[PDB]
């Protein structure tokens, strides 16, 4: 039987629990409108999943160990990807070849070939087992490897005039959601701005080109010591774009921090340095490499983003789920109703009609 | 009090209001089966944290600068990630020496030697101060660092072959979630299909290896204009499974674009070039490079994914949403009812018990 | 007019029937407390944006081609990031220089130079066109470019000493949302230890430095035979932290795992290796290389993660709905006291009040 269900309902009609009704529901309602639809948006679409691509190239020239580097020089890797390091620092040990040698390390002192046993196994080579001079002062288990050994210990320069270099970094974004494509680089971007322009956060925030010393600062870094201990830095580039708004507004956000900061916390390991090795080898056989232990700073461009656009679907789910929270304030105006105007064994006895058997 | 509460309910029997609920009630639940249940497939759980594995491996040989180039020669870097360059075109400046040499751009046109001050410090090296005869027409300061300098403007051919070339992606894809792991190596490749084999959305699209030309057609690009500028393409690989559905029905999806979108937009900087250096030394300690301004195509693998496989909570949780939902047809039903018949205070008195005080 | 409706309501008071209601809410009270409360912890706020960086350095010296390796010899590429390479296994091509020779795969046999045409495109360097004798028995097609070519086939040994070298990480998080910065490197972390300890997922979860013949192990594989093929082993580092628990108790979690699975249920790429070329050239312009097909196990240190910390606003909500859920038991009580207790009859009649027009 097509028969339509309906409660049967007391309709109050109190001048207190009236006003106090309708007070919840515009309270109800407005928290809807003002939160839930304008503040969290929950009437378009949002995209998260947005696709980026990086491109980056590093300028500047700068002395160190009477040569003149430039950035195939100090720029490692080399492939302009989202994550270089930028050289500071360098402990070179030139034209090392496969030998024989004792280690440098006071952690190696010796007297006898018996102490030099599988105890100490890392680092440079393999042990001959021989205990040998070093120096006029210190013997130390002699090695089979790279001849001579590195030493890891005396302070070398760092590369002041890094602080001037310019990484520009060229971001596409797309939001495939909207199928909406854009990068940092406008339109009205001249030949004659990139040649003079100035990355700030203030005063010129769309300059592809950032000084390597002011992302330094924005990251609250002094250059003197993040340069001899390296470490890492993050480029953010964020991409919050609301598209029901105009074309021109979606726009990036940049953002400067260290990544590794574990390091200033720690006493044992300070910073990010890694060793590798130039080869060469002369007209006879015999091969040889400049070995560098390299100090700098590595970047990371973080590209993130979320874009929302209209839709009639989450607006229609939104408004639906509005007007099924209104109806919760009953529970709370039973509350009041049924204790708060000294007659509520009236409003009982109209609403609950009892049974027992 | 063990006390079980229910309200009291209006049970109209009209065949009008009863129809027209009874189809409300049809439209609600066919659009939770049609939509929320077989579209939005909410009865199954989704793992969209995928794991994703990608080696690559390039093959080709080519004609550039009167040389065959193998891989080692064109592909950087070098270890098959899943991102990689293949050069197409170089601007070589051969043995560069450290040491004194006059700028070759007209940028640094001069006649006197107090134009070569501090000013324009990036770039090629450092201003050693004086003005110096570049060539019989033209002047430019000079400059302390690898000398020559580069020059950056005379167009060099791109190495056509690199059209020809294969690259092999090798990816494994697991979900967690399910426990569920498969790759892009499906167990049916022979390896006489290796040795021919061919990636094509139509005819073997599932053949591992694909040919850079048809991958930049793929992205709608002129494999002539791309070689010449440079550029990134992504090679997107998706696994959205249906988990419900067959092990062997978890398959991957290729899909080509471009993704340094913005360059082809642009008049500044409108492609993907870096530079790199090789660094060689005499039989005599004295160090000498080559220096590589490399254009070329950047490859990323992008490997996302989303399955989803059926578990109860979900459909549970569906149907209870769709039982407490089932009721919300009332409201409508209640404003055509209550409002439309001329005898509507009928239902009002029936339904409406008013109150005052 | 400020009016507030609610609808009048049966208050049945059989024994039965409230127990049995009040036995379904006691188990949706007690659900919502230990599931969305307790386990779900929907009383607190969630972010798995987590920001962070790794560093890498690699530790252990081995023999191989009669030569002792370090860390700038076999770790590629060397800046210590989420990815490198150990490499395991090296097959050697010394001496390249470009030129003409025959192929060595038995790929290219011929008796006749009519088989070696721009038939077989890829491969090598470019066929000049003619057959040539490769061995006393065997012919094949002649390339120019780097010669001699690589023989792939001929088995080398592996670097067994790899198993004993030393991975180091240093893993720094950030918890943007909640602001929580920390590291994978505890602040009583002393010299001694690094100098000694022994990471174990028992014992010392804490030691940064994992022996890569445990990492091996880990993931379940067989060093002997990774070593040989190549392959990767996946890192994870989990920051599963309860911020509201004590903050000491922010811990990462070590997960181990070969990433390439595809490769053992595979005849077709069973391992991972790539090329690469060690360029020199002579006193004489001319160049020659020493081109090494590198087989070894790729790293992916792999950080995931996401913390919880109670917030109001989730509580209340979670609140919310549960007072709104626990009506939804009066579905099953209507229909098991309508329909369950000999005299429904008089319910039926009690609640409903039936119209007719
Ligand atoms: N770090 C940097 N600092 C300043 N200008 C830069 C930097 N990187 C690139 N540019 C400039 O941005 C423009 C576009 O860059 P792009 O490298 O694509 O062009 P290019 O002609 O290859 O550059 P270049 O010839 O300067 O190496 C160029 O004019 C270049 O001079
Ligand atoms: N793979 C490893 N195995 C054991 N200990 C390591 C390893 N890597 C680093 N360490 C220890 O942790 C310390 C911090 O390393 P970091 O690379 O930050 O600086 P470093 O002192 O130049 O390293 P090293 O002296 O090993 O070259 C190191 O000095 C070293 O003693
Ligand atoms: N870019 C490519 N084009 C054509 N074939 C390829 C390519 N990459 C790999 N292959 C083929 O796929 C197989 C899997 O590659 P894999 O590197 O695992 O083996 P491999 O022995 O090192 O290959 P090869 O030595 O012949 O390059 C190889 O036998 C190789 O022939
Ligand atoms: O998911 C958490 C939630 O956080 C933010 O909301 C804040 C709000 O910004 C503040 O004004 C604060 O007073 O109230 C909220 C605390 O929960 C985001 O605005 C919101 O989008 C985000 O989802
Ligand atoms: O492109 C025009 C655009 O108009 C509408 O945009 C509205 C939007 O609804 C508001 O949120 C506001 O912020 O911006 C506009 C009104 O000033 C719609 O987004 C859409 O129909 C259309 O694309
Ligand atoms: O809630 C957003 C919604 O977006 C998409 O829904 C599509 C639907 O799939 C199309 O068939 C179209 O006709 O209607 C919607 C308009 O976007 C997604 O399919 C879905 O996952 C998601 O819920
Ligand atoms: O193939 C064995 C498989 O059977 C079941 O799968 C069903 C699935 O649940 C349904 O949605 C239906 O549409 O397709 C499948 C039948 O092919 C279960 O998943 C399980 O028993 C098992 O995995
Ligand atoms: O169902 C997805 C679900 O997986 C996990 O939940 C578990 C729960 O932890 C166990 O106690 C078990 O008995 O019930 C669920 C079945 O897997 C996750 O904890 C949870 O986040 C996720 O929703
Ligand atoms: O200690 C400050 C911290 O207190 C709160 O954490 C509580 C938590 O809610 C309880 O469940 C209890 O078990 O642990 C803590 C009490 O010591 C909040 O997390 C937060 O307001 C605050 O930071
Ligand atoms: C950066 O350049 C300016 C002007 O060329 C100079 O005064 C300053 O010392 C430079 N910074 C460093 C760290 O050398
Ligand atoms: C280019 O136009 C945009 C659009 O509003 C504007 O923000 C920007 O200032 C313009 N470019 C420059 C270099 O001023
Ligand atoms: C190779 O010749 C050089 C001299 O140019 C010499 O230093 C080196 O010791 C020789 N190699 C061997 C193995 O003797
Ligand atoms: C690419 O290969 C096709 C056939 O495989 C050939 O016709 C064409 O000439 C090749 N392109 C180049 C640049 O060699
Ligand atoms: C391999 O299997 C896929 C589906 O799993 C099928 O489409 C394809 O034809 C198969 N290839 C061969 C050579 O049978
Ligand atoms: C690795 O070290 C262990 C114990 O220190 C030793 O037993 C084993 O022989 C070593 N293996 C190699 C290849 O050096
Ligand atoms: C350092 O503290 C952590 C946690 O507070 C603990 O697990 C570890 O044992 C401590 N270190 C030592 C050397 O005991
Ligand atoms: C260069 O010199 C080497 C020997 O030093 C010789 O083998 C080679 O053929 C020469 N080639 C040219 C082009 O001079
Ligand atoms: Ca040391
Ligand atoms: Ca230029
Ligand atoms: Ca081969």
């Amino acid at each position: 039987f097509f028969t339509y269900e309906t409660p049967k309902v007391i309709v109050v009609k109190s001048w207190t629990i009236g006003i106090i009704n309708r007070v919840v529901q515009l309270l109800i309602i407005s928290y809807f409108v003002g939160w839930v639809f304008l503040h969290e948006k929950a009437y378009q679409v949002r995209d998260t999943a947005i696709e980026s691509s990086v491109v980056t190239k590093v300028k500047g020239s700068g002395l160190y160990a009477n040569r003149v580097m430039d950035v195939s020089d100090y720029v490692t890797p080399p492939q302009g990807t989202s994550v270089f390091v930028i050289i500071t620092k360098m402990i070179v040990t030139e034209n090392q070849m496969q030998g024989f040698c004792p280690e440098s390390e006071e952690k190696y002192r010796c007297v006898s070939d018996s102490q030099c046993g599988p105890e100490r196994l890392p680092g440079g080579g393999i042990l001959t087992g021989r205990c040998v001079n070093y120096s006029s002062v210190l013997r130390t288990c002699e090695i089979q490897g790279w001849c001579p050994t590195e030493v890891d210990t005396v302070e070398t320069p760092i590369m002041m005039e890094a602080e001037n270099f310019t990484i520009f970094i060229k971001n596409s974004i797309r939001f495939p959601l909207f199928n909406f494509e854009k990068g940092n680089l406008l339109p009205n971007l001249t030949a004659r701005d990139m040649k003079t322009c100035r990355f700030h956060p203030d005063k010129d925030p769309f300059c592809p080109i950032l000084r390597v010393g002011d992302v330094v600062k924005f990251a609250g870094q002094d250059f003197a010591k993040l340069a001899r201990t390296g470490g890492v830095l993050g480029i953010k580039i964020g991409w919050v774009c609301d598209l029901d708004k105009a074309w021109d507004q979606c726009i990036p956000k940049y953002s400067f921090t260290r990544l590794d900061s574990v390091s200033e916390k720690s006493s044992v390991s300070p910073g990010y340095n890694f060793r590798f090795a130039k080869y060469y080898k002369m007209e006879n056989g015999s091969e040889y490499r400049t070995l560098l232990k390299a100090f700098g700073i590595r970047f990371d461009v973080l590209v993130y983003g979320n874009a929302g656009k209209f839709n009639i679907i989450p607006t229609i789910i939104s408004s639906v789920a509005a007007f099924t929270s209104v109806g919760v304030g009953t529970v709370l105006c039973d509350i009041i109703l049924l204790n708060f105007l000294k007659g509520a064994d009236q409003y009982k006895a109209k609403k609950f009609e009892e049974v027992n058997e």
